[PDB]
């Protein structure tokens, strides 16, 4: 199932990094196999309610802890092909005092990289770029 | 079921982009078929509680990760036909220091495009336009 | 059931726009019929748990995506007959830097329209009007 | 049951407006009768799970949409008999730039009315009055 | 059970006002009796699922509406015996522009009362006092 | 079970105050005994669903009301042994206008005590210290 | 199971501190053993619903109390190998008035340590570093 999940992720373009793709495929295959095993165990008579409750609590806690990571990942997925965030573009994110200006040099799954006028590297989170006023110059 | 969902989305006007319409139709058809298959499996005696719990946890996590995307999409759906956000209109979004001014050039499902006095392109999120004071001039 | 829901909405005054009333009546009739059909299917032995879980997840996601729309609609419903927001009244919403001033020209289910001293049209969301200090002059 | 709910609301002082009291009594009687009918239907064998799920989803959505209305109503209920918010009192709500000053002229279930030095009428929400620094002069 | 709940509340010091103690005892006794009655009804065969769902929805809505009241009550309970908030003490709550200064004159279950240099009475919510920088002078 | 819970809390270092330790041990023993009694009652045939629903609603409301207290307690637990917050250290919490400066004199489970240059005592909540920029001098 | 969990945590790199690794292994082994014991008890006929409800409520309350700790831990896990946060690097976190500048001296699982121009030690939370504009110089 790992190969199937890797193929699905590669085809859909959700995940592009090979290491991240392998990790996600392993995790998804393990989760699906565990769910199938729990269903099979519950079919024959074993009470799966405590196991389901514990697994659900652990999964909810883990997903709530990784909220920012997930949000940044989704923002990076959505913003792809924006036609305004490209290499060499002079973009400006923010309005008012909280303003960020620079030239796009690289894009990541967690940060958007800009080069300032003084040569500094600016790490703008993708979630910040999503919920802000991007100014293309 | 893909054709039925595509027809429903096209008729209701919820989704207009053909690629987005096809993707949404495929996803909805797959989800409905999976729910029907799970119900059929649970009818004959298979314990579907672990599968339901896992699918619900995954769906909740995915929907919570795409919160901003969904909010922007809904805002773009609602704001359609505003009679104030039209091509060539001089609108101004915001009050105080966080102010954005320009002329509407194009509308998207994720951003509202304005042209500044200096010629810059402003990408205002639809969610920002919804919960703000739009000033038509 | 569509006619019954339309009559109920018209009598209670919750919805006034005929197009919105027809859409809401259709949606409510479809939802009630679907719930009745699911109950009937579950009576005869079909396991309705996966269908209920899927429908609940979809409904929760849709309702959470339309949070701002629902809030604005409820605010417009509540603020009706305020005796202070009337045509020709000089109202002022907000305190401090985030201040909005104008004369009320029209009311909508999504925006409150004011005319500035310079002639601009101000679109103040109803949710903003609810949770703010309205200053009648 | 409408008369019983009206008597309970009048005696407890939760609701004072006769129209609001009648509406709340009707709604509560209808809800209790519906719950009793659903329990009776489920006793004889009818699967009430889809109906319960649909009713719960609708009630949760409605209650979440009316969050601000409910909060203001509860604040108005709690603040009653404050001994500081009385007719003719010179109160001041807020600290810093977001300050509101005036003389109390009337109290409502949604707004607190103050008269400014220039004669303007200030509509301060009860929720704002609850979570703020009231300054009695 | 009303007397038992009154004794428990008085001994634990959670509630000190006799009227509030009587109201809380009545409410708790009614709730416990209702839960016992529902359990007894469900034992003999009556389907209690709709009643439980309705009661839970109503209780959740009521508890969410009284969020600020509950938070202030808990803050007043916790802050008791602070050794810094005493009669005649010159305390200062807040940092920056949102600053409040005065001498403590009285304590309530909803507000903390201070006397300003000009003689004004300041009503500082207990929740504000909890999540702020108290400056004892 | 009270002695067992007291020993566990003392060994793990979660709770250090003897009065708080005794109260927590009593509460935990009562809760565990109640859960065991409810399970035993449900084994013999008594429908425990209404009792479970009522207890869960009450516990959720209580835990949500004590959110700030719990957060401060957890922050005090985590920050222990920081090697930067010690007696006599000149620390500075905050950035910008909301800045607090002083010398650490004492630590509590609810506040962090600092002595200002003018001799005032500053009560900084532990939750504030956790989510802020501490500046050791 | 403690050794298995320790090996898993060490191999995945989620936890690096040996004391934290041992504590997490003990906690995970205890939780899994408890879930298995509850499932076994529920298989033979014992009603595990009250125990599951109590354990779930306690776990939810504990996880919600440790929200900031979990968020900081996840941020520290994610930010590892940033290639911009290294020893001796001159980084600047924040935009506007809330700005922090210094040279990285050490990294922790709860704070990021910077040395100011005046020699002060700055404790920047990892969650703050995640959701901010890092400026590498």
């Amino acid at each position: 199932m790992k190969r199937f999940f890797n193929r699905f992720y590669l085809d859909t373009g959700i995940i592009a990094d090979p290491s991240q793709r392998s990790l996600a495929s392993r995790v998804s295959a393990f989760l699906v196999q565990g769910a199938v095993a729990f269903s099979l165990l519950g079919t024959i008579g074993v009470d799966t309610s405590p196991l389901i409750a514990a697994a659900g609590v652990t999964g909810a806690t883990i997903g709530f802890a990784c909220k920012d990571f997930g949000t940044n990942f989704v923002a990076s997925i959505v913003l792809s092909g924006q036609q305004s965030i490209r290499t060499g573009n002079l973009v400006c994110i923010g309005t008012g005092l909280n303003v960020v200006k620079g030239k796009v040099v690289d894009w990541d799954t967690r940060y958007l990289y800009l080069r300032s006028s003084e040569g500094h590297l600016l790490h703008v989170p993708n979630n910040m770029v999503l919920n802000s006023v991007v100014t293309w110059e």
